């Protein structure tokens, strides 16, 4: 019946989209990955030959460097670091810069996520609804000064999202030595709750302990962007959900 | 008015929860992080003293090791690797094992996420609704063989979630050299779309190219668990949402 027809039609489209994306990603990244692997292998071979590093100690050095990578940015388990980790956990971002090393800590993190995800989702939904109402009121007032259609609301939301993305990209590029495109990409990744972790803010020269204003601004920007995205999402998707 | 009262009451509870979580995480991880940092610093100092490694070349070695970490697991941009990356992107997991290195690739990934997230969400919601209806029908048939309350449905969903988590943990522990607790934690992280990236499957001895059955089973388990979690989320969260 329809329900099954729609359920099976969605699956086929999703599978086709996944296949197309995988094919494009392979065709675009195979040569680059091969070249990077060749260059890295040549460099490491040259370094090993020059320094006569033993093969057994190479694995130990790799493990030490990998384990000490988060520690090179300072102390990541202070009050600011713990707050950042909790914010990433509740928002399902998963940056991966710092992870618990204790089984009890892992269990506590799991319980924290379980007890916090629905509350954060409900709060974000309420904030998005309130922002949508405020935006509608502002648009009505502006039109009176100068009825509202959906398309106008959709365009206003898209423009607001683009402006927020541009502002965040400029702010993060002018305070962390990042390119405009790289900052925009990082902001988009952060606001979509994906969290690749390739670019992580508040990880340079101990900014988590010496720049409280920057941390506060980053938290405010993250919350504002999440609220903005939660309105565009529920005003284009929730209509077809139920 | 109530609306603002509820909106402001949610915020206070969320902030208190964040503060409590940050305090607990700090009090639980400060000493462990300090000990790990001290041990790593001592080990690296001893290694540098023994091998007489120059300071300038140490940064180059660290950069080479960091850039070559994904490549140590094989080829991550093949058909299987591209499919895995696309699956992680559309599901907003963000493992971070492989990331694009080209600006055009990053733009394509951003467009892919934008065009794929709503479709995946709608498909997951439909699958969860269908599974919920099937579970209700099965429960009614079982009760007839031996009306349904909401508490019974919640208990059945929780039991199904626990069973799926246990099965996935056992399967991933018996095929990737992992402990039961670590496998359970990794499965929980994967199913919540957090994606810390500390534990990533299909990254050992080139399993992405030599074990197609394992990759297919992992994909099926991920999809099933995502549907199961989405169903429970629909039961608990949507009733209080609208
Ligand atoms: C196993 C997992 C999925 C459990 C998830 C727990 C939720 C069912 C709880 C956790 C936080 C709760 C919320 C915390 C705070 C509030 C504000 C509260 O508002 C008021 O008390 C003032 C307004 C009014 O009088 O309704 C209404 C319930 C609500 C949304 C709660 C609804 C139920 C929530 C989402
Ligand atoms: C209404 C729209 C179009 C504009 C919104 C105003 C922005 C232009 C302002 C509002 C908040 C500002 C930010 C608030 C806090 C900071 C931290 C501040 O950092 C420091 O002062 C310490 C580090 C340093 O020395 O750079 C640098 C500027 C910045 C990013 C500000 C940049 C300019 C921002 C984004
Ligand atoms: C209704 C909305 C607008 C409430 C917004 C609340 C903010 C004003 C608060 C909430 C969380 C706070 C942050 C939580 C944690 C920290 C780390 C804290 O760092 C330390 O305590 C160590 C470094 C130092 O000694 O300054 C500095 C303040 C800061 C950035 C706080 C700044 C003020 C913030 C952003
Ligand atoms: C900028 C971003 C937010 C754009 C998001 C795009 C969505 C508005 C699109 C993308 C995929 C679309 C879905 C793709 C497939 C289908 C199945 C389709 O079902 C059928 O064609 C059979 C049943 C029927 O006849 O209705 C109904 C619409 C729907 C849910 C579409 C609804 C609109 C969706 C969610
Ligand atoms: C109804 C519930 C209670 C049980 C569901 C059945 C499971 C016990 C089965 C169903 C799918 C099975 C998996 C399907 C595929 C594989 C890949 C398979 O890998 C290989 O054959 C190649 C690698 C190797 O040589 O180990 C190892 C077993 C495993 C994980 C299977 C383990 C047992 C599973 C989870
Ligand atoms: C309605 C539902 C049940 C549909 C389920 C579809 C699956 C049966 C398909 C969809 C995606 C497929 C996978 C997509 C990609 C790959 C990588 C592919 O690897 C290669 O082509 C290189 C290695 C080799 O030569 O085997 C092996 C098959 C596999 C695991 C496929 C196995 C079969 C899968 C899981
Ligand atoms: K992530
Ligand atoms: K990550
Ligand atoms: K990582
Ligand atoms: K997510
Ligand atoms: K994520």
């Amino acid at each position: 019946k329809r329900q099954n027809v729609r359920t099976l039609s969605l699956i086929v489209c999703t599978f086709t989209y996944l296949l197309v994306g995988a094919a494009v990603f392979d065709a675009l990244e195979s040569d680059h990955e091969m070249r990077e692997e060749e260059k890295l292998k040549a460099e490491e071979i040259r370094i090993k030959g020059k320094y006569n590093i033993s093969s057994e100690d190479y694995r130990q050095l790799e493990l030490v460097i990998l384990q000490s990578e988060p520690h090179r940015a300072g102390v990541q388990w202070k009050f600011a670091g713990s707050f950042y980790f909790a914010i990433t956990v509740i928002t399902t971002i998963g940056y991966g810069h710092a992870a618990p090393g204790t089984d009890a800590g892992k269990a506590f993190c799991m319980f924290y996520a379980v007890l916090g995800i629905p509350l954060t989702l409900v709060m974000f939904q309420s904030l998005g609804e309130r922002m949508n109402t405020f935006v509608r009121y502002l648009l009505k007032r502006i039109k009176k000064c100068c009825d509202v259609s959906m398309e106008n609301m959709v365009t206003v939301g898209f423009f607001s999202c683009m402006g927020t993305l541009c502002i965040g990209a400029a702010a993060f590029s002018q305070c962390e030595e990042w390119s405009f495109f790289h900052a925009y990409y990082y902001c988009f990744i952060t606001l979509t709750t994906i969290g690749f972790g390739d670019y992580v803010a508040l990880q340079t020269k101990g900014a988590l302990q010496k720049k409280p204003l920057y941390v506060a601004f980053s938290f405010m920007y993250i919350l504002v962007g999440l609220t903005v995205i939660g309105a565009f999402l529920n005003l284009v998707v929730l209509r077809f959900l139920t």
